[PDB]
């Protein structure tokens, strides 16, 4: 899809087999989700973002599906304000800013 | 143009006749800019995000050029880490998100 910004670019999200609403947050390296249970095994992981540094659960190679776009890599789950998904898994979906 | 994310989306903006680097954030509803010494009136605030929130200067009707491309809005400043270009002006120069 296009995309434009007059409104939050929130998006539906399916991970460990749950639907969630998630941003697409172009600012982030990274994609960092709300306290949820994940199969597999985490390792402890820092963050840091405009406030400060944050803990992280990392879950490396995670399947999760973005509006419909398949992607397979890292996601943090941890004390963020919002579902973000970031450049990590926006290339992987094909996403591109485009003015 | 078109911008992929695979690094930061920097662009050159500029602001109170200086020059900056921005990220072309989606993620952000609004403009956050580094310290720096604008002239006329501001309100406080306070923005979150991961990490915590951070006391900013709340400046109104700011012109500011992206990549060429005029736009005239809101800009918070405080000590943010990054400077981000946020969806209150990137709606104005015409970006979108493509996949
Ligand atoms: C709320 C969702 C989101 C925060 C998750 C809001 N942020 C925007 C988001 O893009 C930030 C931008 C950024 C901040 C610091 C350093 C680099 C990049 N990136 C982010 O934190 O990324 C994390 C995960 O990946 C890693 O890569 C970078 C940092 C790590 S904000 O900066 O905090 C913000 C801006 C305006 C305004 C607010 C809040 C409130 C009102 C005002 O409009």
């Amino acid at each position: 899809p296009q995309i434009t910004l007059w409104k939050r670019p929130l998006v539906t999200i399916k991970i460990g087999g749950q639907l969630k609403e998630a941003l697409l947050d172009t600012g982030a390296d990274d994609t960092v989700l709300e306290e949820m249970n994940l199969p597999g095994r985490w390792k402890p992981k820092m963050i840091g973002g405009i406030g400060g540094f944050i803990k992280v659960r990392q879950y490396d190679q995670i399947l999760i599906e973005i509006c419909g776009h398949k992607a397979i890599g890292t996601v943090l789950v941890g004390p963020t304000p919002v579902n973000v998904i970031g450049r990590n898994l926006l290339t992987q979906i094909g996403c591109t800013l485009n003015f």
